[PDB]
């Protein structure tokens, strides 16, 4: 599924992730559209042989499970087919335990180089939410 923007915003709200770990919607509507696009079939190899997947491109070797990462941890308890749904849940969730694992919203590259430091409450302009 290919959200728009403000229909994945609203449903980011619901699934409690505005202002979750003290992180406002804006930033993570901007680490979705600079991870995939939007796009909850996204897929991309890593150097290490783990993928990202899903919306928020969530990784093979730590949090899920996507039966060719060697080291793989899965500490989302979950396939990493999962993240590729149409139903952002599963993203939701494990995206809910990286966040809280340290280093906040950093553990998202294209977060740190494309979101922090800006405007992110931009990307929820004209949302009704």
């Amino acid at each position: 599924k290919v959200f728009g923007r403000c229909e994945l915003a609203a449903a980011m709200k619901r699934h409690g992730l505005d202002n979750y770990r003290g992180y406002s919607l804006g930033n993570w509507v901007c680490a979705a559209k600079f991870e995939s696009n939007f796009n909850t079939q996204a897929t991309n190899r890593n150097t290490d042989g783990s993928t990202d997947y899903g919306i928020l491109q969530i990784n093979s070797r730590w949090w899920c499970n996507d039966g060719r990462t060697p080291g793989s941890r899965n500490l989302c308890n979950i396939p990493c087919s999962a993240l590729l749904s149409s139903d952002i849940t599963a993203s939701v969730n494990c995206a809910k335990k990286i966040v809280s694992d340290g280093n906040g919203m950093n553990a998202w590259v294209a977060w740190r180089n494309r979101c922090k430091g800006t405007d992110v409450q931009a990307w929820i302009r004209g949302c009704r939410l």
